[PDB]
């Protein structure tokens, strides 16, 4: 099924986007299945999209109304941050696109018709470049004029021509108010809104009311949000396919099993680092995810080869892993193969080509293991439908104890929700509201669908 | 018992299996050799075993002949020649093989000088008798300090004109002089074949200067009649790794080689204090695996292929890594699946069994291409009866033109050969005599047999 149970729509051109298709011969099916509600909203959606994109009359008119009543609404999200952090943001911006009928429009930046297929049947959805906000973009920030915080603060609230929502991991009291059902009222009678933001938003979204209620419809799987989304949405130029194909071909694909280890050390200096070895081993063996080494000369009595894939801007971790397989038997008898693609050293075109193909790695492998608070980590767990091992956050380091747990879900974790009831108008715990809103595990105070 | 197993007769049957896995198991890794040992040459090996077990160290034979050593002069029914460990382990394998070369042309028995690991690499090569020489054999306090003004050496005594003794030192390391070098002559070896016991210390594959000495000509030509198969068959009769080490080569093979439809090896040693990697020497790699079509080019302006594993070796992973990478970001231009390894970077016991390890599995490859100057490199091809594509030495840090070229045989290269006319006592261009030893393509200096 090259339709994801009827997530993609058919008839898009194969030769421009190999990966849309050509890529069901590369993963196992997922066994979470959109909801025919879904698979309507999406339909549907597309028809929108057809009706008031870019280069339609509807769309002329519509920014006449920006310069100088209408059938068209918008939410712009610009290009903004680091890969895993825009790749989660923008789902995030999508689902509230579809939560307001409004139509999604992407800013490109550098690189993202680079990175990624068009997503919606006979249009596209890259903001045109002559877009006349585009030279704002930048400056966009909680002092511009049409921010909704700076509006809220000033108290300066006819209907606005446009709005910028600051939803960036900096922002304050004000700019929260987006999560709060009055506000969300009025700025849906706004034309255009753009948005700016560095994180998975989507799990507040559960706490307003109005939108729980379609939410539910959509999603009664709650926490399949990004798996279905992010299918739909994110799919590799063949230029990014390539360095996919090619390397699953070379090394992994003879493999009966396949272990992905997302390895990030959010440290100034690159390492490697023993205490993060020793987390690695300490997990992947407790868990029997891999399997231990022994020293002892009387070997006991075909075996099953896994592959290890491993991410990481260092690559020290996996050559610790590959020479211990390679100078010691396994104690199960297991062949066992050990593979990083590359080794970066810092974040920096290929090298974000190289980051998505890596992600994409990521989630076609059968168990996964990622570090705490790494967007780049959810974003493969997400693609792969994959629960992963999440290696905690140490701290002086050490390497902690218990070295891994298991995550209670594939959703990704909202870093910097508010903690704010609409209400009352006072501070609460949004971690413990709701059975299906939960703190995270890499994260304390981070939000998670469960 | 001209079974593949035991490699068309050069091999006996009768040894335990668990003690040395990788003897007769050697069959599952390899393709056969398209050279066939002659049945002279078989039935040799079998008479030296004979000897051996007669001579053999711990025998009542061994324990009266070392009563000979309790004397300045001396008839006995045995004769010996010992091999001391000596320099690295390219060097000392091709060099024990020349001396066991020499025990046979001259009916004694080769004892050899364990190190401090010969029996922690090596296996026992002769069915029944151990070939380690005891640890309580009355001179190994010496060997150390042997050399060219030692009372015993033979040079010395041919230089200070002072000639039965009851041992004799040979001096046959890259170093010697003109004196040392008398031993390639035939009336020294007359001479020499009087004394029971020669102590011998080389660092070099002396055999082609043997071809020229009247008397051990005729039989080197029953013994080979394919001239240029003289290592590849005394080394793989004598050279098994233990357990420990074939462990190595078993875990490497099946994890990172074994799906694969060919092999090219690619044995990189760069002679030079900086460590590199070079970009010249990268640039010397590209230009000959693709100018020779070992590797395919890549299209940087882009139904069942087939997995072609490239095996690097290398003291810095440098060249590994680029390779990998070429061919990671770039399709191929035939659409051949291309994954590259290298099993370590050692940068310059553990140590000395994945050595050992590496040489074997580039013997395991289907084509080769090594290192000028490299006995890492001869082992290898010996060891496969793979004629190799070498990567001439670079001057001045430029990519020689042409970068490789074939090898005019699989054999090693002597590099401190003699050039002497033994009956004519004058100076003489020894790779200018017979057709069949001639100067080596990597170092103009040496002799190879072809
Ligand atoms: O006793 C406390 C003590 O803490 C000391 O710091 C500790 C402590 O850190 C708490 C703090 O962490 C922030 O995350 C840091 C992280 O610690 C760093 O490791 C990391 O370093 C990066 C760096 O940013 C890079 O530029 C550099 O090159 O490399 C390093 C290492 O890889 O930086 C992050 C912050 O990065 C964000 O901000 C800077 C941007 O440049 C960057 O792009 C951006 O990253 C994005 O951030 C978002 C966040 O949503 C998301 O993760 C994206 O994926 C990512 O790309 C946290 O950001 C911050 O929240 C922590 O502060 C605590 O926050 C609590 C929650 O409040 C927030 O969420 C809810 C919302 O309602 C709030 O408005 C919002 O603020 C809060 O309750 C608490 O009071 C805050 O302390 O812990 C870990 C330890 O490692 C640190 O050393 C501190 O120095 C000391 O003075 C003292 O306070
Ligand atoms: N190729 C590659 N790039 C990485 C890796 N880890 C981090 N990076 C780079 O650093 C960035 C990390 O930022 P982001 O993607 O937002 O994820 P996060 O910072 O881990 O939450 C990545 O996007 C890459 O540019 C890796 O394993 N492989
Ligand atoms: N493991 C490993 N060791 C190497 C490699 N290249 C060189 N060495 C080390 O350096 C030594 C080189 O000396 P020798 O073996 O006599 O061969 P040569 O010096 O290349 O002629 C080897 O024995 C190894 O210990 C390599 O690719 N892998
Ligand atoms: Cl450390």
């Amino acid at each position: 099924d090259k339709l994801l149970g009827g997530l993609l729509a058919s008839g898009f051109d194969e030769d421009s986007c190999l990966s849309r298709y050509q890529s069901v011969h590369y993963r196992k099916p997922s066994p979470y299945k959109p909801s025919s509600y879904l698979i309507s909203k999406l339909r549907n959606y597309e028809k929108l999209h057809k009706r008031c994109g870019p280069g339609t009359e509807s769309y002329k008119k519509a920014l006449k109304q920006l310069d100088q009543d209408g059938e068209c609404k918008y939410v712009v999200w610009i290009s903004f941050s680091g890969l895993g952090n825009r790749i989660l943001s923008l789902a995030s911006v999508f689902l509230y696109a579809l939560l307001t009928d409004r139509v999604l429009l992407v800013d490109r930046g550098k690189d993202m018709d680079d990175l990624f297929c068009e997503p919606f049947l006979g249009m596209s959805w890259l903001l045109p470049l002559d877009f006349p906000m585009t030279d704002q973009f930048d400056g966009l920030n909680q002092e511009s004029s049409r921010c909704y915080g700076y509006m809220v603060k000033n108290q300066v609230i006819g209907t606005l021509s446009h709005l910028y929502l600051h939803l960036v991991h900096d922002y304050g009291d004000h700019d929260k108010m987006f999560f709060c059902e009055g506000d969300q009222t009025f700025i849906g009678k706004v034309p255009w809104l753009i948005v700016k933001t560095d994180n998975y938003f989507v799990p507040s979204l559960w706490l307003i009311p109005g939108f729980d209620d379609e939410l539910n419809k959509l999603f009664p799987q709650k926490a399949t949000v990004f798996h279905h989304l992010g299918r739909y949405l994110f799919h590799p130029t063949n230029q990014v396919w390539g360095l996919v194909t090619r390397y699953y071909e070379a090394y992994l694909s003879h493999a009966d099993e396949k272990i992905g280890i997302q390895v990030r050390v959010f440290d100034e200096d690159p390492g490697p680092f023993q205490h993060v070895m020793d987390q690695i081993s300490s997990c992947t063996q407790k868990e029997k995810l891999l399997p231990e080494v022994d020293t002892l000369v009387e070997r006991s009595r075909t075996p099953k080869h896994k592959a290890v894939l491993v991410t990481s801007l260092n690559a020290g971790y996996a050559e610790n892993l590959k020479s211990m397989y390679w100078e010691y038997p396994t104690s199960t008898g297991e062949i066992i193969g050990v593979h990083q693609p590359s080794q970066e050293g810092y974040q920096q075109k290929m090298h974000n080509g190289k980051a998505l193909a890596e992600m994409y790695l990521l989630s076609l492998t059968d168990n996964l293991v990622t570090s705490a608070w790494s967007t780049f980590g959810y974003v493969a767990q997400g693609l792969g439908g994959l629960k992963p091992w999440i290696l905690y956050r140490p701290e002086n380091r050490t390497t902690p104890d218990p070295s891994c747990g298991r995550a209670m879900s594939m959703e990704p974790c909202f870093h910097s929700p508010p903690f704010y009831d609409c209400k009352a108008k006072t501070g609460i715990d949004t971690g413990t509201l709701v059975p299906h809103v939960r703190h995270c595990e890499d994260i304390s105070w981070g939000l998670k669908l469960v």
